[PDB]
């Protein structure tokens, strides 16, 4: 649990803590998927399980206490294609290169990114 | 003859006043035997003998009066482990200790044990 900032994030934990008077036994499990906010998006039913064992115990051999713990853990998180429309600049004039692209007008997109890195024009 | 609060005592007294009218002997004997009660107890036949010697006399030398006395005296008191079965909660709490130790659950003692000298757990 580190990124603060990112834009695209699923967080997840489980805890227990059991016990009978004699014996306790304390667990937890704790995950975190980041993806590319501008390419993909997390949208979809969220899903945690985890599995207990029965086979550990602490004390004298097989005549111990039998303290459950997580031996197995999953998520699910699902993962779809980013497809809104809100308006950026940068997202519009890579829409203008690509439009100038398919014409071959190959000094249109020279001449839009000649304004973009340097702010420049063909006569400066 | 002081312990009135003791659960498991014999008491016997054996007391006599002869008289023949010129000499007069008073005899007693007393005697009080007590057990530690939840170890043992009195059970059979409680028997008491005494002796009188017929060799001291009051007066002049072998001339005087003769005054049985008492010498010697016994006590039979039978003395038998106690084997009543009627439930106490310290007798079963002790039973519990004992059937966790013979299978080496000495983590169930110690909760146990915990649990009488100060009523608390493991996680308390």
């Amino acid at each position: 649990f580190i990124g603060t900032a990112s834009q695209s994030r699923v967080s997840a934990a489980v805890t227990s803590i059991l016990t009978d008077g004699n014996a306790a036994a304390t667990n937890s499990f704790a995950v975190e998927q980041v993806l590319p906010s501008s390419d993909y998006v997390f949208s979809g039913v969220v899903a945690v399980q985890v599995s207990y064992a029965t086979t550990i115990s602490v004390g004298v051999g097989t005549a111990g206490a039998l303290t459950p713990v997580i031996t197995a853990a999953e998520l699910t998180a699902p993962v779809v294609v980013n497809a809104g429309t809100q308006l950026t600049v940068e997202r519009a004039t890579a829409d203008a290169i690509s439009k100038a692209a398919t014409g071959s007008r190959f000094g249109d997109v020279s001449g839009i990114v000649r304004a973009w890195s340097a702010g420049t024009s063909v006569l400066d």
